[PDB]
């Protein structure tokens, strides 16, 4: 299973700060969504 | 959407309204129990 949620530490707008959020917050990636902008990290879980 | 685990459900997801509950909670819009593992899994738009 692959876990996807909202990073929690990220400042702002989402639009690699993501990424770097998300691997600090125990995530193993981050993205940002298309259309509300958000940093969503990625885990196996 | 962003689907995880809901991290203040406890025990065993057997039913999904208790699921569900907990997973807005958590600021989610709905849950369900996982198949197998039968965890409780919170699910929003992301």
């Amino acid at each position: 299973r692959e876990c996807k949620t909202e990073s929690n530490t990220f400042p702002g707008i989402c639009i690699p700060p993501c990424r770097k959020a998300c691997i600090s917050e125990k995530f193993t990636d981050g993205h940002c969504s298309k259309i509300l902008r958000r940093c969503l990290c990625t885990k196996p879980c």
